């Protein structure tokens, strides 16, 4: 069956598990807890900045 | 990002990896290649059955 899962803007693992940390400002942008906690702050998938707030989305 | 993947009607198993057996006639079944392989029939949900033609696409 086709399925809507969450992959990651950061390393693309998908389906992100248990939580993603997701934008409030871009259209469809989440990342992964790694990718949240390790990403570089000027290596962000543009048009995502460091200043967007992120929220913690249960899965 | 929100993605559209496959998930196996046998094991629920997502993103299926490698190639899904696939059913030409229910609207959106599904099964990975360790499934195709080990399920019987009776054990795959209505209203699948095992004459319905499976094809193998890659993902
Ligand atoms: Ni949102
Ligand atoms: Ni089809
Ligand atoms: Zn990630
Ligand atoms: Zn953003
Ligand atoms: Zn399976
Ligand atoms: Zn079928």
């Amino acid at each position: 069956r086709s399925s809507v899962q969450y992959c990651c803007d950061g390393c693309s693992t998908v389906p992100i598990l248990r939580r993603r940390w997701h934008c409030t400002v871009c259209p469809d942008f989440d990342l992964c807890e790694a990718c949240y906690e390790v990403l570089d702050a000027d290596r962000l998938p543009p048009p995502h900045t460091r200043d967007h707030p992120m929220t913690a989305i249960p899965i």
